[PDB]
Parts: C-alpha cells; structure tokens; sequence
C-alpha cells in the first residue's frame, strides 16, 4: 500500500512546504497547491475550508516543485521523498569518501541513483544503513 | 516524476471516481476528497472553488478506497491503477481458470502479483501483451 | 560478481550432489559432468586430474539436473540455489503453515515466486528471515 | 532457467576465450580453466578428453577473469555478458555520444550500470532496442 503524501519546493520564496495537496487538471498539469486545510462544520453539514493555497493563473512561472513520499524510512525513521539524498552511514574511523545518492522514480518504481542495490526498506536499513542527508533542491551541494 | 493522478472507489455508491484528490491530515489519514474543482478570478484574486467533496465528518467510516496511477498503460492504451487485475492477451483456455495479476505498489515499487516478469512499460506490451479487465472493487469476486 | 556453484539432482540415486561442474556441447547441450578433480601438476606443467565424473554416452537418460547458487544465503547461513524452496521463520504461531516460496531464474534475474519482496540479501534476511526448507526435486511433493 | 555459458579474460595474453568450463574448488577459487574438451569412449566407458587447459599451479594469481551469460539477448540477437557495455541504438548525431552502460552482476540480478531501467529482455530490445557495443577488458578506456 502507500499514502499519498507530498511536499513542494517553493522555487521562488526558496521555501519546503510539507504536506501539501497539488491539484490537476484531467490532461495531467498542475494548476493549484493547497498548502493548509481544515475541516469545519458539522455531520453531514462539513466543509473543506481552504487556509492557504496558491494557482498557476498567479504566477508566469508557478513555482512550486511537488515530491511524493516512497513510503519507506531511513536509518533514523524519516520519511523518504522524491529528490532526497541518501548516504551509507558508516563509522568515522578509517573515514572513507562515500557517494550520495538521490531519489527519483522512473520505469513503475523508485530508485536510488548510481548504486547496485535495489532500493527497497530492508536495504535502506542494512548492515550501517541510509541515511537521508539533504534533498536536491535546498542541497545541490551534495551532488557536485 | 510520477504524475500523482488518483481514482476513489465509493463503497457507498458503488461507484468508480475519476480524477479524485484525495485530502490527508498530517498523520497519514484520509480526511478528505475533493472530486470535481475549478479555478476561478478575474481577478479575485485567483481561488480555488471546490465543486464536489466529502469529508471525514460526514460518515461513520469514510467509504473512498484511493487508488494512484502508475502512470503506465496496458496493451489497448487504457492507464493502469493500483487495484486493476491484469491477464495477458492470449488464447482462451475453455473452463479452467484464467491466471490474474492484481497491481499493487509496495516497498517502492508498484508490481504485479503472481507473475515472473517485472512490472514495467516493455513488459506490460512484450509479446501478446497484457490488458487490463477490470479491478478488486467494481470486480470483486473475480480475484 | 556472481561465484559459477552448482548443484545435481542425481535421478537415479535420487541424491544430491554438490559442487558440481557441468560441461556443455557446442550446441550447450549438457554432455558431461566432473564431480570430483583434483590439480597435480609439477609445477609449470600442471595436469587436471578427473577423479570421479559422467557422460551422456554411459546411459540411456543421463540422470542429473543442474541448479546454479544464487550466491545469497538464508538466515542459517545455507547457500540458496535454484530449486530451494523457502519460507518465513516467524515463531510457530500455533497451527498455520508458512508460505512457500520456490527460487528460480528468468530474464536477468533470481527471483522467489509468489512473494512482493524483491530477491536479495538483505531481504533474506530482514527480521525473523527467511530459510530454506527443502528443494523442488528432493521435495517433489512440498509445493 | 539458464544454460551456464561462460567466457575469460586472459590478463597475460590479453585475449577473450569464449565458451571456457571454470573449475572451483570448494572454496569458491578458481584453479583451472578448460578452453577445449570432447567426450570419447566406448558407450558405458566413456570419458572426458581435455584439450586447451591451464591451472593455478603455473601461477602466482591465475590470470584468468570468468564472465557469465546473462541469457538474454541485445538487438542484433548477441548474447549479453556481463562486462558488456551497451548502448542505446538511437541515431548516432555528429558529436554527440550514445550512453554507455556496463553490465555488472550484485545481490541476485544482472543489471546495467547507472540506468534506472529493469534491465529485462523486453526493456533490451524496446524502441530503438540496445546494442553491444565492447567489454570493460578489451575496451577498457571505452567508458572513459
């Protein structure tokens, strides 16, 4: 199974926003954000009142980057998205350069970049485990 | 680089619903589902005018089953959900059973079940290729 | 990365045999296999001294099926190969059978059937783990 | 299933031989290679002739590198080993190189190397199809 869950870049404000809900249009294209919700009312009486929220007819560029949770958790119990970076949390001693290694989704699954394992929760968690460091929008660094 | 995309089966109505987005509190719970919507403003400025809805309020157990496309599709073009059942496209084998493979995602990948090739585009069309006739909820007697 | 070990299902002597090299035809067709050798040489003119073997030539059906190590190891450390037949070591809750999961190879892969893990160390081990419990041949009537 | 097939890589010699029968001990080293073979004997009382041969007995490290079939096929029906490097068969523009991927075996699968495709038959030969194109022995500055 797997909840969907997002966050979003805002490539503008320079801002993550968590839990987010992005809205489509039916050909596939983003053209709103729901950033905060609440429900009020009563039984049978409710509502979805809309606290913040942004649409691509505010902006010439909407710049908001919307990334979906793997559902799997690192190491230390975080959650995975879309365009984190993992690293091999090995022991300081004899201290050996290691290679990040970035979420993305392609061919039905998600992968990790540039690494013979299969991305899967039991080999996050293996032998020293993964740990998520950054992600490729607020630590581009990582990758160079 | 999966285009979030979603379908809600209604255990109440009985009903598919297309183009759904579903509405999550920040605990991995459904709290709502908007299933029609439009932007409006001229300028309002811009708002989002939620068409039809239903919330967690509103019912004792909220009866929408969310179901995420895989973004992938079968060998007539039709797009493939989580809880479609897959059959591949090969001659027909008079009363005995025909083998099924229900799609699901687990463990960071969507696959589906009781088959040896790998789920992906090039083997969901190889050879007679595989087709989609239906899923668990509208076609539940059939797994 | 992937150490050549195999295996014999002896048909005849319904027994099976170990560490086991298979030898291939020009039209790889299993002609021979060598089940025991040993290296005297002395010592830049070294021999391979064949000490036990067999040949489709010395019988009517040559009697021996060939499985390859997958190179993993279960939770008891016991070489897994195709064939092997596993299950889940959770504690005997009492009165249910343990799912059983057959290991085989296809199109680029070692895989266990009817299971929604992909096959590989980790997840062999992940937990109570896994253990193979028998093989496809001397278990005929397992699965 | 899959028929065993092997080739070495010679490191002395710098030559591939194909179609060799590596022989292990039980510890999992290889001490004898088999180039060439043929059965002979009367039916019943037959046995195994060598022909081409070496041992580790003539060697301080036997120089011999084992490379399996993957059983599946590129483009041109060419059986895929690893150490191939394949590429994807797109029209070749002036200046512009195709990507190149290594096949490696690790932790129960063949795969390509940095591409986040199900290196499966069907992915081989999809669209534009992949190719053969070298081996990271006799083409060792290939990758670059």
């Amino acid at each position: 199974s797997l909840i969907p869950k997002f966050r979003a870049w805002d490539t503008y404000e320079k801002e993550m926003l968590e839990n987010v809900t992005p809205l489509f249009d039916d050909s596939n294209s983003m053209i709103a954000i729901i950033t905060d919700f609440q429900i009020k009312g009563s039984p049978g009486t409710s509502e979805i009142e809309i606290g913040s929220y942004d649409t691509t007819f505010n902006w010439d560029e909407f710049p908001y980057v919307i990334m979906q949770s793997t559902g799997l958790k690192d190491k230390n119990g975080v959650e995975i998205f879309e365009g984190d970076i993992l690293v091999y949390d090995a022991p300081k001693k004899y201290a050996h350069r290691r290679s990040m290694h970035e979420i993305a989704y392609a061919d039905g699954r998600f992968f990790w970049e540039f690494l013979d394992l299969v991305f899967c929760q039991s080999n996050i968690l293996y032998r020293d485990g993964y740990l998520v460091i950054g992600n490729i929008h607020e630590n581009p660094e990582l990758l160079e």
